[PDB]
């Protein structure tokens, strides 16, 4: 169900912005913070069961956030893309094949 | 006016995946095929000022999320450094910076 993955931790760096501030502190508390559905319900005083559709709905919207603008798919590629530019930047071809690329996946 | 026209015709790509059916078709006919409120609402039977206001809304919703997102603005800077970068291919250090730049784009 819930799982503290890397992948949240990007998703909400990037669409942090586009959320209500409700919807940000519950994944603020739950996600970034590490506290768990308890401590949040009592930090909120709502119930358990409303913390977590909380931080499920939210989780949801942002995963739908990325299916749409894709900003964490293309920010890995783009972190590969430059990993492997480091590893050639005395081959002018291997660079202009880089660039390709990195145009290629917006 | 003209300026919020032509800003529809630049944020169109990056956004239009986050607007409902409505207000994309809404958006597309008005801002990038030119049609008038009272043709857009003989075209789907709906009311012209129903129609005002969901453009209205809309076109301050896109330009809010290039306000938070900045994706229009960090693709053309992005594209700028590309381009760069292809009049340096043989300049290694040169080529370390500009991906000092991307990697502090995101």
């Amino acid at each position: 169900d819930l799982v503290k993955t890397l992948r949240m931790n990007y998703l909400f760096d990037f669409y942090q912005s586009l959320l209500t501030n409700k919807q940000r502190n519950y994944l603020e508390l739950f996600y970034l913070e590490d506290y768990s559905l308890s401590e949040i319900a009592d930090t909120f005083n709502v119930s358990r069961q409303a913390v977590y559709d909380n931080i499920r709905r939210t989780g949801d919207l942002v995963e739908d956030y990325e299916k749409k603008l894709e900003l964490y798919q293309k920010f890995e590629q783009r972190r590969e893309i430059y990993d492997e530019m480091k590893q050639h930047l005395s081959n002018p071809e291997q660079i202009q094949r880089y660039i390709q690329q990195l145009e290629d996946l917006e």
